[PDB]
């Protein structure tokens, strides 16, 4: 059984996920729409090619088929839209962290440093909960992103297919979010041991939950599988971040909030600082 | 062959068609699109006319609009109102090039263009219609339909007319015969336009005899005239249903309101009068 401290830790995380994750994407509007290492960027960008479907309240459907790779900026057509979506998702991640009692008690320098290092990873974990592995589509309410064994080569697509195969619960997803958020080895964190103390209790709570709720033989070593996925997500974060910084200086697409996340801390992270001081 | 006067009439009509028909639709711009957000009688008609909008981009991307199943039934009417308006402005310029049309009084020029507006649009639309795929290919824009379709007279017209496989000269002659209809409302010089229409029909009949196999196309001219008569029926059939829709959900552009009668002949068609004098 779970200790009372662990039972209330899970309920606080799940309560935070409910209040901050707009699974229907009803409040996501006002977004843009399409009107050697460079070759590796283009190849991975081609592997991540998706078609955008926008369903309307009346029943109509707008569908956007991306262009084919012919050399030029046409393969970066959906990046401005994806930058508006990532910013909307990250704002929900900010509100998720503010609701957590263990997070708001941290200094404002560590709150910015932690959210800077876990922004991409927290966004990927929420995307996997709406990812359709049967059709290769991210069902984001009114919006859909359908991909166009060789695509599993791209580590970001393989991560979503492998993570979806585990069939995690809501409690396990939100515990992965906490472990990813309270990483003591992020750049800029000062209270290394304090956030390390918090991270271990989330992993201990996750390990206790799985042992008390998943006796099935298909769930053997599930906790260690999850921890191995979090280490893999740390890598893909580095792979995708360096990939986008190379696209940003050639073809600028990042929203003002994304530029701060990529690089006093509160002085060059004004948008994130004001959002941390605001309320629900 | 044809007489020199008939050869000049065809050369003049082909010259007008070339200068005023944008076959690529490259100059069709700034049109409304569906946003991202007898009632049963009319609803059945345009439900049979339900089409999807495809929009090809310069880079190769394709935006496709899927209309909704049965106010949502009139989602593509603002866009079609901008399309019909763009088409008519080319119809006006087509009539202004024909010498037999300028010499008519400005009131009769309005009356003829008012009665032949819908018909000359369908005739030009037919030249870009693909019967195999059921799509009107208007350059970057495509309109694909969504035996059940032949019951609709407007769809049966485009399929039967395309089946005749007319030449460019036969299409523009249909436009002239349709334009110079002597029985349009408000026409005063009916005797002049009747004799003008007869010369176009005689030229069309003579063209078919001289440029087609004699026994195979023995009734091609009479088939064409039957299509024009059928097109007049569809004209009143589509004008009434849109006049009903306009009272419910306004969509017609200012120029369409004058053509339908929404508020002297030139005083009730100020926009159409101005375009004729420019
Ligand atoms: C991967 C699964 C989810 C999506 C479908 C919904 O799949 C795609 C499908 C297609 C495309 C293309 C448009 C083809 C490039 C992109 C993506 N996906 C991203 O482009 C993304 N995913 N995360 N981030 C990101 C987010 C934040 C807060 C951040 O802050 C430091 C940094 C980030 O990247 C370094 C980002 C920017
Ligand atoms: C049939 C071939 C043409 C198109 C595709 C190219 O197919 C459609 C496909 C779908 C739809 C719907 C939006 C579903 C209703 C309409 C249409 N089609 C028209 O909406 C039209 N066709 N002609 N007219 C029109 C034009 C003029 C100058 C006018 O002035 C007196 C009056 C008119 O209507 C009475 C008009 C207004």
């Amino acid at each position: 059984g779970l200790t009372e401290e662990q039972r209330m830790m899970i309920r606080e995380l799940m309560d935070a996920q409910m209040k901050t994750f707009d699974t229907t994407f009803s409040h996501f509007k006002n977004f843009r729409l399409p009107g050697a290492k460079w070759s590796q960027v283009r190849k991975d960008l081609c592997s991540l090619k998706v078609s955008l479907q926008l369903r309307g309240e009346d029943g109509s459907v707008w569908n956007y088929k991306p262009p084919a790779d012919s050399g030029g900026k046409e393969i970066f057509s959906l990046l401005p839209h994806m930058a508006d979506m990532s910013t909307y998702m990250f704002k929900g991640i900010i509100s998720f962290a503010k609701v957590i009692s263990y997070f708001r008690d941290l200094p404002i320098e560590d709150q910015i440093s932690l959210l800077k290092g876990a922004a991409f990873e927290l966004c990927q974990l929420r995307f996997n909960t709406v990812f359709n592995a049967e059709t290769g589509t991210w069902e984001c309410g009114r919006l859909s992103y359908c991909l166009e064994q060789q695509l599993l080569l791209e580590p970001m697509l393989k991560f979503h297919y492998m993570l979806k195969k585990l069939q995690l619960h809501e409690e396990e997803y939100v515990l992965m979010q906490a472990i990813s958020l309270f990483s003591p080895d992020r750049p800029g964190v000062l209270q290394h041991r304090v956030v390390d103390q918090l991270q271990e209790q989330f992993a201990i709570t996750l390990k206790s939950y799985i042992e008390c709720n998943r006796p099935q033989p298909a769930h053997r070593f599930l906790f260690l599988k999850i921890m191995a996925m979090l280490t893999e997500l740390r890598s893909i974060n580095a792979q995708h971040t360096q990939r986008l910084l190379r696209i940003q200086d050639i073809h600028p697409f990042a929203t003002p909030l994304m530029q701060e996340l990529f690089g006093s801390l509160t002085e060059r992270h004004k948008i994130l600082h004001r959002l941390l001081q605001e309320g629900s």
